[PDB]
């Protein structure tokens, strides 16, 4: 695992975490499709390797805050809008962002071979996945992780 604090990390601390981890390839190069780098009572960290078709779908992280750092490549951070015309932001290698627990988003459109580091605190034990039925009606399925 990683040698992290024995407490929850907030948004800025998770962002610091994913960015410093990207600077320490000894922590993750071997795991270069996902690999856990660390799971305890306070923090989850994953390494994700992306194919072009990968798509998280729309989801929240329940009570988890989180942060993402793109190590190689680029992907789209998408935010949902009620009208239906969703925001898309390309996040490129070297760049990172963070979010509190109210965040709903979707990650897709990755460059093939992209690599990112994701950290969540409290741990990512539940995730809400949104879906739309035939009539356009939205639901949230809470998934254990
Ligand atoms: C690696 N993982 C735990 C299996 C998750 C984590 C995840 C990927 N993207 C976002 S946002 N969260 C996933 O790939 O769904
Ligand atoms: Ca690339
Ligand atoms: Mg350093
Ligand atoms: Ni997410």
């Amino acid at each position: 695992e990683l040698d992290l604090p024995e407490r929850n990390l907030d948004r800025r601390e998770l962002r610091d975490l994913v960015n410093e981890l990207a600077a320490h390839p000894e922590r993750w190069a071997e795991h270069v499709h996902y690999a856990s780098l660390h799971r305890d009572a306070y923090v989850d960290v994953w390494l994700l390797c992306w194919r072009a078709e990968d798509d998280t779908g729309w989801h929240d992280h329940d009570i988890s805050s989180g942060a993402v750092r793109v190590v190689a490549g680029a992907l789209k951070e998408c935010n949902p809008r009620i009208g239906g015309e969703h925001l898309e932001t390309v996040v490129s290698e070297g760049e990172s962002f963070s979010f509190g627990p109210d965040h709903i988003h979707r990650l897709t459109g990755a460059v093939h071979g992209s690599v990112s580091i994701h950290a969540y605190s409290p741990p990512l034990w539940r995730l809400g996945q949104y879906s739309i039925d035939d009539s356009g009606v939205m639901r949230r399925v809470s998934v254990s992780y």
